[PDB]
């Protein structure tokens, strides 16, 4: 009985500018379709330069929409770079836990901090989508795969299967009026793909973008990403980690073949790769670096771990939505991930 969705800003304040108001109306027109009643939490709205200079806000809000009874999903607007600056706001002194409860939550990319955030709490979230980048999908109607599973999420509180796209997707290159119900280029979609190791793997899956998880370790991006990420152990430890699949995938920055490596490869030096019971690979933006990418996997990980690649989860279009904190039972020969959630 999911009727109220409340959208939050906690990484880039995009979705409150002028220039995105006929985008925004468009997923609010939607969101209503479904059965919706959308609401902006209170700083939302307030635009790029507010929510870049106000991390505290954006928890603000985050603490309002899990403590906000009346509100019955949490939607990611979009993401950025740096919600890991919530950090303190949300745990120096327990603010969130204290008023935290299991509620839908919904995002990707960036989020994927929150994500962490969230399953040091115990809160079982939803990866793959958010609101400018799904919701709002400028062709006439969303994705039909996305709207898959957005409608399954709200319908019913979960997902209860993932199959592949027939289609892929490539990133527009027109953003003006004139994209607005134009179709996205397609490409037929071949299915997952086993690299490597047992078609068949099980365990809850926790992960996001892998760009986002290297940013926990490596501070060229933020200078103090490392030390705030270690100050609140945002990383899960081994025994967290230990029969979990891990979901990677990769951002809009198409890493190079070089730091795509260079980013597993710290991965790889927590242990990881080494206690985890498989890992699931999403298709990268545009297939950029696709053969690249899977080359680069079988070299640095040990061929007894399976790797199933080319999922329609992250940054490629269509979108499905991944449940984290559920168990998950993976069959890369008959195409399906199920989610078990009385296991």
């Amino acid at each position: 009985m999911v009727s109220t969705i409340g959208i939050v800003s906690l990484s880039s304040g995009i979705i409150g500018e002028d220039f995105v108001k006929h985008e925004v109306d468009l997923g609010i027109q939607r969101l209503k379709d479904l059965g919706l009643n959308p609401i902006f939490l209170p700083h939302s709205l307030k635009g790029l330069d507010f929510i870049k200079d106000h991390p505290e806000a954006r928890a603000e809000d985050l603490i309002h929409a899990f403590s906000d009874d009346s509100i019955d999903m949490i939607l990611c607007a979009i993401g950025g770079d740096d919600t890991y600056r919530l950090l303190p706001y949300l745990f120096e002194n327990d603010q969130l836990q204290k008023v935290i409860k299991q509620k839908i939550f919904l995002g990707f990319s960036d989020t994927t901090m929150n994500h962490l955030m969230l399953h040091k709490l115990g809160i079982k979230t939803f990866y793959g989508q958010s609101f400018l980048a799904d919701i709002c999908e400028l062709d006439k109607e969303m994705l039909a795969y996305s709207l898959h599973y957005f409608k399954e999420l709200i319908e019913t509180g979960r997902i209860s299967e993932i199959r592949p796209s027939d289609v892929w997707y490539e990133e527009r290159t027109d953003f003006s009026p004139t994209a607005l119900g134009t179709p996205r280029v397609s490409h037929t979609n071949t299915g997952f793909d086993l690299l490597q190791g047992s078609a068949q793997f099980e365990g809850k899956i926790l992960g996001g973008c892998l760009e986002s998880l290297y940013d926990i370790f490596d501070n060229s991006r933020y200078a103090d990403s490392t030390e705030l990420c270690q100050k609140y152990k945002l990383f899960p430890d081994l025994s967290d980690w230990e029969g979990k699949i891990l979901l990677l995938e990769t951002s809009e920055e198409k890493p190079k073949p070089e730091d795509f490596k260079k980013m597993l490869l710290t991965l790889k030096d927590t242990g990881i790769f080494a206690v985890i019971n498989g890992l699931l690979v999403g298709k990268p933006m545009d297939e950029t670096f696709h053969d690249d990418y899977k080359e680069a996997l079988l070299d640095i990980i040990d061929s007894n771990i399976p790797i199933v690649y080319n999922l329609n989860v992250g940054h490629a279009t269509p979108r499905a939505i991944v449940p984290f904190g559920v168990h998950a039972h993976v069959d890369a020969q008959e195409q399906v991930i199920l989610f078990d959630y009385n296991k």
